[PDB]
C-alpha cells in the first residue's frame, strides 16, 4: 500500500494466516505483490536481520541470540507484533480413547528427561492407562523439526526445558503432524489448534485454564520514532482488524483480546 514487494518468513504455524491475511490485501492494494515463505520461525530473524523479509511470522519470541543479530545491525530491537492465539493442541487418532492428560503425562510421552516431575518412563499406552488392546501397543511419537518455533516453545514450555525422546518421528509441518497421526491408530503429536482436522482428536489438557496457550506474532523492523513503511503499516492495520480477526477465527485459531488488538495498533501507531 500503495505499491511494492512483501515479503514474509518464518512460522509454519501462522502460514494459512498470513496466505489469507495476503489474499485480502492483495484484493485491496492490488499493485503490492505479497511472497509468503513458512518453513519454521527460526528462519524469520536471519531473514529480518539480512533484510529479505519485512515481516517474520514466528509462535515464539526471539531467542536472545536472535534478538542481538538483528540489534547490532540496526542498534534497536524488533518488534513482537501479536497477531493471534494458539492454544497448542495435542493431537491423537480419533478412535483413540484416551481422556485426557496431566502436563506431567505430557512431558513423560514425549521427553527424556520429565523435567516437570513425572517419575514415569512412558513407552505404551498402557502406561497412560489405556485398556485391553491398548496396553501395550507402542506410543508413536510425531513432532515438528527443530527450525519449529512450536518445537522450541514446547521443549521449553510443556517438557520444562528437557530434551525430546530420540524416537521422535519429525514432520516437516504442522498439517504432516496431524496427518501422520491420523493415519496412525497408535500414533500422538503436537501443533497448533488451527491444524485440527476431523481425522485427529485433540486431548483434554490438565495441571485462561489452558496449560498451553500462547501468542502468535509477526516480527517487523520498526525504528524508534520512525513510522513502519506504509506496506508493512497498511497490512498490520489489515491484520490487527476485525476483519483480520475474524480470519483468525475461520483457520481455527483463537482472535486476540480486543485490547491487545487495540494496543498493538496504538504503539505501532496504526
Amino acid at each position: 500500500g500503495v505499491s511494492g514487494n512483501l515479503s514474509s518468513v518464518g512460522s509454519d504455524t501462522l502460514a494459512n494466516l498470513m496466505t489469507m491475511w495476503a489474499e485480502e490485501y492483495k484484493r485491496l492494494y492490488p499493485n503490492v505483490n505479497i511472497q509468503i515463505q513458512a518453513a519454521g520461525s527460526s528462519t524469520a530473524p536471519p531473514a529480518l536481520t539480512e533484510g529479505t523479509a519485512n515481516l517474520g511470522p514466528m509462535s515464539r519470541k526471539m531467542k536472545d541470540v536472535e534478538l542481538q543479530a538483528f540489534e547490532q545491525k540496526y542498534g534497536y530491537k524488533p518488534t513482537a507484533v501479536p497477531v493471534a492465539v494458539d492454544a497448542l493442541a495435542i493431537f491423537v487418532h480419533k478412535d483413540n480413547p484416551i481422556k485426557g492428560l496431566t502436563m506431567q503425562q505430557v512431558d513423560a510421552i514425549f521427553s527424556a528427561t520429565r523435567l516437570c516431575g513425572s517419575k514415569q518412563d512412558v513407552k505404551t499406552w498402557g502406561d497412560l492407562g489405556l485398556t485391553g488392546d491398548w496396553a501395550k501397543k507402542p506410543v508413536q511419537l510425531f513432532g515438528r523439526n527443530s527450525v519449529s518455533g512450536t518445537y522450541g516453545y514446547f521443549k521449553e514450555e510443556a517438557l520444562c526445558k528437557g530434551d525430546f525422546r530420540p524416537n521422535v518421528n519429525e514432520q516437516p509441518g504442522s498439517a504432516s503432524v496431524v496427518q501422520s497421526v491420523s493415519q496412525s491408530l497408535n500414533g500422538i503429536g503436537y501443533s497448533g489448534i488451527g491444524y485440527k482436522t476431523a481425522s485427529v482428536k485433540t486431548v483434554a489438557l490438565a495441571k485462561g485454564t489452558y496449560p498451553l496457550s500462547r501468542f502468535l506474532y509477526v516480527y517487523v523492523n520498526k525504528a524508534p520514532n520512525k513510522p513502519l513503511d506504509p506496506l508493512e503499516a497498511q497490512f498490520l492495520k489489515l491484520v490487527l482488524s476485525k476483519t483480520g480477526q475474524q480470519v483468525v477465527v475461520k483457520d481455527g485459531y483463537i482472535p486476540l483480546p480486543a485490547k491487545v488488538a487495540e494496543k498493538a495498533i496504538k504503539e505501532l501507531g496504526l
